[PDB]
């Protein structure tokens, strides 16, 4: 036991692992240094991954949320900010995809991806890929095509991460 050790992922390519798991376990396991939430503009951690990742610091996130948008006002779409890890990691990347299902540009999730190229090492969700309704495989094929550094991506849903290797280690 040591930190940023991250085991049973499947490296789909030189950079991109993958493992069927909760990212709030993961991070609880590894105490990686950058855990990537699926954030809004608001950083408002209401439902999936940011719910589950708030959930666990005891609202501590919601609340170092609230005091960063209230100084600083919302972030852009496809934009991110550092925060406090908490108790889950030493930091949080908040990184905003867009939300399709509110016809957000598509391209900007090229532009949310971009932001895990400043960190060497990240724990993190399939961006826009949940209630944000962008399909995903897309979202990973995108951070395949955009992320440089090392990403383990957690994906929660069997079924999910099981259509996602096939596909990928077929194309
Ligand atoms: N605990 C978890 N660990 C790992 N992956 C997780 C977990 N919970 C859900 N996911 C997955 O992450 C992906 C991203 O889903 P969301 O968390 O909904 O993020 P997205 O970027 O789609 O939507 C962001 C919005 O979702 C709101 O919660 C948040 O405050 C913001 O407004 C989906 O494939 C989502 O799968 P699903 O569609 O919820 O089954
Ligand atoms: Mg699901």
């Amino acid at each position: 036991h040591m930190v940023n050790s991250f085991s049973g992922y499947l490296k789909l390519t030189d950079n991109v692992y993958i493992k069927n798991a909760d990212i709030v376990e993961e991070a609880k396991k590894v105490k990686p240094t950058v855990v990537v939430n699926a954030a809004n503009v608001y950083l408002k951690h209401g439902g999936g991954v940011a719910g589950a990742l708030n959930k666990a610091t005891n609202n501590a996130m919601q609340v170092e949320s609230d005091d960063y948008i209230a100084t600083n006002g919302p972030l852009k779409v496809g934009g991110s900010c550092v925060l406090s890890g908490h108790n889950l990691a030493k930091h949080c990347l908040h990184v905003v995809g867009p939300n399709v299902n509110k016809g957000e540009d598509i391209q900007l999730l090229k532009s949310a991806y971009e932001n895990f190229n400043q960190h060497e090492v990240l724990l993190a969700p399939l961006l826009s890929a949940g209630i944000f309704g962008a399909d995903p495989i897309h979202s990973l094929r995108v951070c395949v095509d955009t992320v440089r550094t090392n990403v383990y991506l957690a994906v929660f849903d069997k079924n999910l991460y099981d259509k996602l290797v096939s596909s990928f280690l077929e194309m």
